[PDB]
């Protein structure tokens, strides 16, 4: 399921997507991927998983009062070790999506001191 | 309504931040991730940490970290605010309350470059 994207990522970024090896000690960064199409983000939730990248399920952003949004913007977070890895993850995922999922946007995110995942 | 207590607390403690009227900021550059293994508590925070200047997501789950000793899902939500100042304030207020009434809750300052992908008015 999503073999296509999975294999693409494993090839384009073998280290980041090595399903084998050891998680980083802390996840200081992430990429928020957002889109009005939850089905697409769900594809990403399935594909963007490894030892070095952990992704939340798809959820929703809150509506901003005083705008006329016609549609919920969904999102997920993909946690990675640091800023280097986040830049890379965003680059690779979006190169793909640019052709096959243009509804998808990515935003670099950072936590102090790091995201609250166990050690 | 429900959680009237926590709501009133937040608005008295930080009036501008939790003013239910006014104008949202133009961009939300920061947020606080509030997390906990208790989803019911985070549902409370979800209905409560809302205003014109603070917007919170529904409760979701963090992914499990391979090869660790928890076997307990950790839930979270994000509360978006204008910037680092407002995030520091929001975290302080919410956690002063929770420190007494919800010791399971943690707060983490988060920042987005250039800002979080919420629309603009």
């Amino acid at each position: 399921k999503y073999q296509g994207m999975r294999r693409h990522l494993q090839v384009t970024a073998p280290r980041l997507f090595d399903p084998e090896g050891h998680p980083p000690t802390h996840f200081k960064s992430a990429v928020m991927f957002s889109s009005t199409h939850p089905y697409t983000l769900n594809k990403l939730h399935k594909c963007i998983q490894s030892k070095h990248v952990l992704s939340t399920p798809v959820s929703c952003l809150p509506l901003v009062p005083g705008t006329t949004q016609q549609c919920v913007t969904y999102y997920l977070l993909s946690f990675v070790e640091d800023k280097k890895q986040a830049k890379k993850l965003k680059r690779v995922v979006l190169a793909y999506c640019e052709k096959y999922h243009s509804s998808v946007e990515g935003t670099i995110v950072k936590a102090k001191p790091y995201f609250p995942l166990p050690e």
